[PDB]
């Protein structure tokens, strides 16, 4: 697996990051947490995402990666 | 496993949180969590309405307030 | 735990439900039978909606759940 | 559990119910049930098509159809 | 059960019949079916692109086929 | 069956590829990665694309898998 190593590293060094969603919209802040269904995304508030309307997660800057 | 979605949902309809939820293809539901299980969200506004967590793609409390807090009870 | 239920109140007090699906369509009507996996929705005829289509059911009046 | 669907299909099936299916992506596919599984639809018209579960949204027979 | 997919791509991809393959989204991809298992079809045509099942709608053949 | 060697031949040989989403976009890079779930996908950032949004995989050139010898 390495959607744990992807989401811990973007977590563990504040890199904000950008999640498109299944319908297309953006939605933008720093990982604060993840579980097996969900990410919690911080910015103004934090709002709980559902990984299965996620499409992509795109890393504002290159992380060295696992 | 899952961990953050329960007590997220939990704590939001403990202290009657307004919400914004936004579904898979961009409509925006509002109002307060009554009750969820393992696969849909009960939500008040009108009436009360099922909703499909699959059909969820966002739940966004209307102010900030969880998976922070030193103490679990 | 919930959703049984829910759709048990519905059906057997004939109460008219909006359903809508994840395609933005609206379906009016009443629950005449639901399983696992599928809604038997009565109108001028009956239709069967997958739930996985369905992103709302919404009550024509509240449903009290014990 | 998995109690109404395979007896409603089946009765379009069986009965050659004109039927209209209506897609996640709102596409509305109309013709005759020729044949299902679990997992797909044989939609028959000029062409018999495959049409899978996971993308029906819903399926309205033309006529009143009345499961007991 | 599982029993119609397969019989239904396989005479398509033996055949070299066209297929419209509608995503979910409504997109038309077109192309013959090279191959396909449990989760993906191989669609040649230009390239050959792998179209997840998960993302497909229905499977029109260009022409009727004896199933 | 087919789709962890299409991806590894990917993967392994660098092949430029276009991955459309179920929303629409096309994204545009080389597979550096991937699981049963996921794709990281690299050009000015890896992004990590969930299959379940994946619609349609595109190389820029054509991809065979070698056909199995009896």
């Amino acid at each position: 697996m390495l959607q744990d190593p992807f989401l811990n590293i973007l977590r563990k060094e504040h890199v904000p990051v950008s999640i498109y969603l299944v319908n297309g919209i953006k939605l933008q802040g720093q990982v604060e947490s993840f579980d097996q269904y969900v990410v919690l995304l911080k910015n103004t508030v934090t709002q709980m995402v559902y990984k299965h309307a996620i499409s992509t997660v795109v890393p504002a800057r290159p992380v060295n990666l696992p």
